[PDB]
């Protein structure tokens, strides 16, 4: 269990957010 | 290019963050 949220949301959480967040 | 920040990104922005953001 856990293996995206700590290698693959923690990457977007940083860049979906510029993503969504900013558009 | 795009496809995973806005449609798996925010998902796990809520997600992930509860995640590794509460420990």
């Amino acid at each position: 269990g856990i293996g995206k949220y700590l290698h693959s949301a923690k990457k977007f959480g940083k860049a979906w957010v510029g993503e969504i967040m900013n558009s």
